């Protein structure tokens, strides 16, 4: 799979498990079309979102439902979600990593061949 | 009530001349333009709104990081950094949205204080 | 010439009353005490040193994050956050050391400006 | 192995390869005794630093030679290194992750069972 998402919890020092992830692809009329989705695993990872044949160049948005995650832990969060928006560019594998705190997050792209 | 501060993690400096657009979610669920501006030489953007106009709502702060890096000769990963949050739902607050930029990474933090 | 700013990423607030110790590497390669203080209600620590006393050297800023979290009922991962850097080796500069704290994570950024 | 170190490069969006890592354990006289060391792999990871039998409770310091890494890339860095200091506490595995930029770094502990 050319696109993987990994989420960590900076409060508990753990993978962020059961986080909902939605991927969108920008359409020609500038709307966001649903592309793929899932929930992070026990390791905080979401694999299998797409395939080399499907993941063509274009602008993609990855929406990480951080609010529901913090709500399930009983911790008041700031953001509605974390969104990562990027242009896929032709070999490359994309790992979108996110590090979550209730009032802060960071995201990093690890792009490898 | 709403300030944006942007730092450059490659140079260890404010990120100057960064375009910032703020949107507010409308009743029909679309993003309406709310305010815009660009960071100063200190990397801050002040004066976007007022206590009266900054009512409860869901707000989106779009920071044009890609143009910033491209003007410095770098092709970055992200199209922009987007910060989406509910504001003032417990009464008016002061919000500082901070962003720390690298070509393939950014972080964003909110500092929320009660006037 | 040297300021330290500390933010709490759990609460979205300045990190208040954080103890900070600064050390400078001596000629015998040991860490000598240089200055200390604690963050204010704004999460900043000003006045640690002066342009005259802040000579070239290798400096270490130790931020006592563990005591901060423990006083809030949290058992954090790190003993402290340590920021080590060469200062003023191209002439005097102004340094802001920023730290962003979570129980199992922190980040630190330097903003360096030329007077 | 109970202790793993992973390093990412936020400028290139890649693992940080060939980064020197030194681990120290605090001695009874408060000095730092060398404990283990190595260099990150092509995946930015350093495995095999210690064993369950050796990695007893105590205070450990992980020193990541960020300066030499940035110098080899030709980019002027701020820090001499990144140090992560923590008390190991009894099952647990420790992953020390670091995200490097020339004037900033973050470190996170992912502690799992
Ligand atoms: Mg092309
Ligand atoms: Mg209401
Ligand atoms: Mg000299
Ligand atoms: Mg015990």
């Amino acid at each position: 799979c050319p696109l993987m998402v990994k989420v960590l919890d900076a409060v508990r020092g753990s993978p962020a498990i059961n986080v909902a992830i939605h991927v969108f692809r920008k359409a020609a009329d500038d709307t966001w079309e649903p592309f793929a989705s899932g929930k992070t695993s026990e390791s905080g990872e979401l694999h299998g979102l797409t395939t080399e044949e499907e993941f063509v160049e274009g602008i993609y948005k990855v929406e990480i439902d951080t609010k529901s995650y913090w709500k399930a832990l009983g911790i008041s969060p700031f953001h509605e979600h974390a969104e990562v928006v990027f242009t896929a560019n032709d070999p490359r594998r994309y790992t979108i990593a996110a590090l979550l705190s209730p009032y802060s997050y960071s995201t990093t792209a690890v792009v490898t061949n």
